[PDB]
């Protein structure tokens, strides 16, 4: 099965890059389901209530999956020898 169903717990959501802790804010902000928040963007992420970069790049990284699906893998080929 590749990406989670729209009735996901928020919390199940944001637990796979361990920050799991925003889904109350998540909640609150009317969206307690990866399927209620689908759409959400950057700018949008900085008003859900998300200060931290590394943290809001690593949610919309992950968003992104279905149509390619591609979360948690290397990005390196060769260095020198």
């Amino acid at each position: 099965h590749m990406a989670a169903p729209q009735d996901l717990d928020i919390a199940v959501w944001l637990a796979t890059v361990h920050l799991e802790q925003y889904a109350d804010t998540f909640r609150r902000h009317g969206l307690a389901t990866a399927g209620a928040a689908r759409g959400l963007g950057h700018e949008e992420l900085k008003q859900l209530g998300i200060s931290a970069t590394g943290h809001r790049k690593r949610i919309l990284r992950l968003l992104q999956t279905g149509t390619e699906e591609g979360s948690l893998d290397p990005k390196s080929d060769s260095a020198m020898e």
